[PDB]
């Protein structure tokens, strides 16, 4: 129930940020910034920093971090680098991160391994395909890692008008706490808001209540880090979330619209985990699970790279999540008899309409409009106002 | 610990094989047959048959078999079947496996899930190269794998002469037992035994005693299933560790040598778990790690395709093995000074000349004999007869 954040002291940060100035400096990328925003909130609790070798390891074969507990934790956090910095930097103790001109944190006691890249995708993502957007990062990137202690200088901001929305675990606590919750439920997702998933989590807030609790609180927590270039962005994706929230579809009064700041791999039943996990960390006790959770077509074939039922599976078996109830996925389509949205039933195959994303930008590219209930009208309309920017 | 056998009992047999004649039946491979042999005699325990889709899930994702504790199981042990034989036995709860005309085992409430091979192979291997040898096997396999509980008739005998070394985990329990056994170290190996083995084996056994173990018992134990091509046949290699013996480099009196039965995947620190946690199963106490453990060339380039300080970290860490403790793999070498094997040290390089299987091999070409003291010469005699063999 701890959060282990990475963050100098508010009272020392002037004079640690005066006297970092003469550290050796690594420069990292965007990636790896948002990966220190990761790292530095407590998300990954209780990772110290970037993973040492011992720790990557562990991870990479059995999906838990080096404890003397069991600790989910699936997804590597590591840091590539050049072979010329390694030699540079090997043996100085204590050196800071810099991107785009800023020093951001401070690396301490840094150990520095060979990045064995195709294994790393083979067993993080279960394929090696090059054309998959993110092992095509990976692949590019430096042939050591260097793990270590992090000490991060102070909160991350982006500076886009959406830090409001990225809050951290302790934050999304203190306001669970300042909403009476008890009961958090929590929906990832990396897509616009329609009322099949509405459904979904109006049904979860249902069972809850039914349940005893008084006060669920719905955490609708979009994923905000590096996404791959034909998802909706995400400052498109807030709009339209906060249109869905202005009509209605969900009550504002319990729910909490936050950005998690993850990276997204797209690792399907590895990244689920991860998910979920870091859910965790910020007090949900109910996960409710997606469709085709964290999965994407192969490329070139357009095949779904993963098993559509394994994120859900491999979630139900996975060890160190004691503390958090899986809420199963539910298939939600249009229903031409009830004009709305619904639960499907195979029973009743032929009364229902699926209106997939590919279907939803069809419909703006003709100027259409989707099925009454489908979505709600100003959120269709912040939709229809992303398709149009694309010209 | 017990060990979960899958043999239909003594009385019971000749009704069971008289019945199962009547039986649907499949038919199997001599790999799958070696994989019901593993299965049969409880190297897998508590595994209750071939895979069902679910501890498969666990298996490639956490390393640990389906349970209400943790156990270690690292690898797949599953059966490939085609389409066409999964359109005809689904449904049927009780059919036969068959291999080169005879019924060997009864599989019951069977379950038929897709074999997704380049995940199976990315997540096990940490590569998908198609030109590993194990791997290509897998991707020519069928498309469905098929789950559930195995009743095997009777011993799988190979009919070779090697069937007397071929000793059940409980019969090797019982050997160590009239041996007074109260220490048993295993060692896991692929290829011919030279002094330099033979030193770290008679090192082990010497710090045993100091820990004031009375009988420690060596369980030389060489992998006798599928192996690759380029390996000395099996039926070579007993021959060679016979002549070890008997000429006392290891002693007789204190060694058990057995026959694993197990094929061998060439999957690096993901088979090392299985390569313990079998010898576990079957007593030893005390597991000594190799050389590269359980790792190749990767095709084509030739370089190494693990890391080979890879298996023993990550033996290290692994979940479910409590009961073994590992001794660490400590490089021997011709040491030129005296003659005798004698393990490495950087600080003495020049005194030491490793001799690998390659330069055995262009040795016996131009019938040179390795230094006095690198192997027994009665097992150089029998290698020396196994290359010439091969003309
Ligand atoms: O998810 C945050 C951002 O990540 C970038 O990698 C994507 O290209 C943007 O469309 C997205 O808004
Ligand atoms: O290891 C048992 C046998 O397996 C076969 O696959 C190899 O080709 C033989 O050389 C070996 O003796």
């Amino acid at each position: 129930s701890d959060i282990h954040e990475l963050f100098v002291p508010e009272n020392k940060l002037d004079h640690v940020r005066a006297e970092a100035e003469t550290l050796p400096s690594l420069s990292i990328t965007k990636l790896d910034l948002q990966w220190v925003q990761v790292l530095s909130e407590g998300w990954a609790t209780p990772l110290k920093g970037f993973m040492r070798e011992k720790e990557y390891l562990q991870v990479m074969h059995f999906d838990t971090l080096l404890d003397d507990g069991v600790i989910n934790m699936s997804i590597p956090i590591v840091l590539p680098v050049s072979a010329e910095d390694k030699t540079r930097l090997e043996g100085c103790s204590k050196f800071v991160l810099a991107h785009g001109g800023r020093r951001v944190a401070i690396l301490r006691d840094a150990e520095f391994y060979e990045h064995r890249k195709e294994e790393r995708c083979s067993r993080v993502w279960g394929t090696t395909c090059t054309k998959h957007p993110h092992i095509k990062m990976v692949m590019e990137s430096g042939d050591w890692l260097v793990g270590g202690d992090l000490q991060v200088l102070e909160k991350i901001r982006w500076n886009d008008g959406l830090d409001q929305y990225r809050l951290t675990p302790l934050e999304l606590k203190q306001k669970c706490k300042e909403m009476n919750a008890d009961a958090v439920f929590a929906f990832q997702l990396r897509n616009p808001v329609h009322n099949g998933h509405a459904l979904l989590m109006q049904d979860t807030r249902r069972r809850l209540l039914e349940r005893g609790y008084k006060h669920p609180v719905l955490l609708l927590h979009p994923l905000g880090g590096w996404t791959k270039d034909d998802d909706v962005p995400l400052d498109w994706r807030m709009k339209q979330h906060a249109a869905v929230l202005e009509e209605g579809v969900l009550d504002p009064k319990s729910t909490i619209v936050a950005i998690f700041p993850s990276p997204m791999l797209y690792a399907g039943p590895t990244e689920v985990q991860w998910h979920c996990r870091s859910r965790m960390i910020a007090g949900a006790n109910f996960y409710i699970v997606g469709r085709d959770p964290a999965g994407m077509p192969h490329p070139e074939t357009k095949k779904d790279l993963y098993e559509p039922t394994h994120g859900g599976k491999v979630l139900s078996m996975a060890p160190g999540l004691t503390s958090v109830e899986i809420i199963p996925f539910r298939v939600a389509a249009y229903n031409k008899a009830k004009k709305a949205m619904d639960f499907y039933d195979p029973a009743r195959h032929n009364e229902f309409d699926f209106i997939s994303g590919t279907r939803m930008r069809k419909l703006a590219r003709e100027g259409e409009n989707p099925p009454d209930g489908f979505m709600a009208p100003k959120a269709w309309k912040v939709l229809t106002d992303y398709y149009r920017s694309l010209e």
